């Protein structure tokens, strides 16, 4: 065969033909859970566009990054002006699968980070709105979509925690406590240079929780003064230990 084959980020296969053709661009073929698609591409790295047509007439079309670091495929109408499917691999970044309704609005997506910790949004709406829940390694967070930001959430007792991801993937956090005691509120301030939120009861800072690059959370309790650390950060790995942090 005068083709070699590439196996991209994320695991894809293209073959490419070793020598270009006389206008100078290559073939590209690929097999995409059974079908084949095919077309040309001016470099012979593995890059650029493939399109196939499934049997029941939906257009297909695979789109190779030029660095090779994202993978694009789509699903479309017959007629080729919607889009029904969109998948993209993101080298070492993320998987994303998004659904689309009969408008081409973007109606559930699912994203699998590279770290295996997930995203998912469903019932997504006009405004942009919609429920989200995120999956980490031991438990889940519920909450809601916005055009704005991503807010998930856990209460315990009369403390509220909201961890919030904006558009860009940036994480911040709130906590409110409708106590009205000295004695016993919960108060928080957020680092957004180290992800860490302090939390303060009855003037006095009680633990750290920090919100880590690998989508985990980890706790560590401050002396009887609030003025050093106590012992080491403790991974949390169960729903309830968050709850117990907000106790």
């Amino acid at each position: 065969k005068n083709s070699v084959s590439v196996d991209l980020p994320g695991s894809m296969k293209v073959l490419v033909s070793k020598s270009s053709n006389a206008d100078g661009k290559y073939d590209l073929i690929a097999t995409v859970d059974a079908l084949e698609l095919s077309g040309t591409s001016d470099k012979n790295n593995g890059s650029g566009v493939l399109e196939g047509v499934k049997a029941d007439a939906s257009k297909v079309k695979l789109t190779i990054s030029d660095d090779l670091g994202q993978t694009t495929l789509e699903v479309f109408k017959s007629d080729g002006s919607t889009l029904v499917y969109k998948y993209v691999y993101s080298k070492d970044k993320s998987y994303t699968w998004e659904y689309f309704n009969e408008k081409g609005e973007v109606s559930y997506k699912y994203i699998y980070r590279a770290d295996g910790t997930r995203l998912e949004y469903t019932g997504i709406k006009s405004d942009g709105s919609g429920k989200a829940k995120e999956v980490l390694k031991g438990y889940v967070l519920e909450g809601t979509l916005t055009a704005e930001k991503t807010t998930l959430v856990v209460k315990e007792g009369t403390v509220t925690l909201s961890k919030n991801i904006s558009k860009s993937g940036e994480v911040s956090v709130e906590l409110n406590d409708t106590d009205s005691s000295a004695a016993t509120k919960k108060t928080a301030a957020w680092n957004s240079g180290t992800s860490t939120l302090t939390i303060t009861v009855n003037s006095k800072k009680t633990k750290d929780l920090v919100f880590t690059s690998s989508n985990t959370i980890t706790v560590q309790q401050y002396d009887s003064n609030g003025t050093s650390l106590e012992g080491s950060a403790v991974e949390i790995t169960k729903l309830d230990e968050i709850k117990n942090a907000l106790k």
